[PDB]
């Protein structure tokens, strides 16, 4: 039974043109900010990253909400793992000399200059109306409709940290050949401090690898290139993403589902892909069964309080220290009700 599922997907597809026009306004403002950012010595090598839901063709439900990534190549860096977290690091070693708070690169001083240049540049541009929202680093508001979340990410062309060594288990699905090729690619560090936090740490980012894997997702190279080879991987992720967005909208005034994000859904999705490496396990005709495995796996993670980062196996996104048991039990209660009642939150 995939009828309501196929119905949702068609409706979601109709929002494509609206998302495309809105992206036009954003491309204008962003190209301008990058031209002005490149002027400062520190942000000279700044560029547009091209990762996210939109570039992975999985952008569901919000044309008035865009997330943009700004990469900045950093030359010869040394990482120091913070408090055995496996995901959070200190950036040690130059254009960024001004932001060194000891031998360590300050996330706060770095982001303040970034926010400062952006604040200075949005007043100077009169072509379109752009406002900057108060202290996903910098948030803009274009023409009073479009919100743009701007993230700064350091780029390192070094070997991936030791914590990733046993991650990205795509060998039996996408091949070891591909895994080797992917790990040769750079890695990113976004400033994330996650009583009181360490406001000088950087978290690992592999948004570019997630895009590569999603846009070349089959065991067969010709997956989704012909009628006989069409799969439902992307559709299951779109449906999982929409399921959480809809439930998070339904209970916005409650505050339980606040700690859950589309990243939890996407992570759980990649785990299901590792479990089901065959394209035959993802047949378009089996969408109902495939979406049910995704729902089922996600619920097992919520019950067992275990959702490991796809790249950092030792990092548990569903740890009791991150998300309290009552919140996971609320999300379980809601998802189970939905599955039992042919997904009323969809229509
Ligand atoms: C669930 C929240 C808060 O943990 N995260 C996100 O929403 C989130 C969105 N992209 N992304 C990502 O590219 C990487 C990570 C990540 C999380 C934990 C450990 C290492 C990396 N998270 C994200
Ligand atoms: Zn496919």
């Amino acid at each position: 039974g995939a009828s309501k599922l196929r119905a949702v997907l068609e409706k979601l597809k109709l929002s494509r043109d609206d998302i495309s026009t809105a992206a036009g306004m954003v491309k204008g403002v962003v190209d301008h900010l990058l031209l002005r950012l490149k002027c400062d010595s520190a942000f000279r090598g700044v560029g547009l990253l091209n990762t996210g839901s939109y570039y992975e063709h999985v952008k569901i439900s919000a044309p008035n909400e865009f997330d943009v990534m700004f990469k900045l190549e950093v030359p010869r860096i040394q990482l120091e793992e913070y408090s055995n977290t496996r995901a959070y690091y200190f950036v040690k070693f130059n254009p960024l000399s001004q932001f060194l708070e000891g031998e360590i690169l300050s996330a706060s001083k770095m982001l303040s200059k970034f926010r400062k240049i952006i604040k200075e540049e949005i007043n100077d541009i009169k072509d379109t109306d752009v406002i900057m929202k108060r202290k996903p680093a910098v948030t803009l508001l274009i023409s009073e409709k479009i919100s743009v979340d701007i993230t700064l990410a350091l780029e390192s062309k070094s070997s991936w940290p030791a914590s990733t060594q046993e991650g990205l288990r795509i060998q039996n699905w996408l091949s070891a050949k591909v895994r080797k090729q992917l790990r040769l690619k750079p890695f990113y560090l976004v400033p994330k401090h996650a009583n009181g936090f360490q406001e000088e740490t950087w978290r690992l980012s592999f948004s570019h690898i997630e895009k590569e894997i999603l846009n070349n997702h089959g065991k067969s190279k010709t997956c989704c290139e012909n009628k006989e080879e069409k799969c439902c991987r992307k559709d299951c992720l779109k449906l999982m993403k929409y399921l959480l967005e809809q439930l998070k909208e339904r209970f916005k005034d409650k505050k339980h589902l606040d700690k859950f994000s589309s990243y939890h859904v996407k992570t759980a999705f990649f785990h299901v892909c590792t479990q089901n490496p065959q394209d035959s396990q993802w047949d378009r005709k089996d969408l109902g069964l495939c979406f049910d495995n995704c729902v089922t796996y996600f619920l097992q993670c919520l019950r067992t309080e275990k959702l490991e980062n796809y790249f950092i196996p030792e990092f548990n996104l569903f740890s009791s220290n991150l998300i309290d048991k009552r919140s996971k039990e609320f999300l379980t209660k809601q998802i189970e009700y939905e599955r039992n009642n042919e997904f009323p939150v969809f229509d």
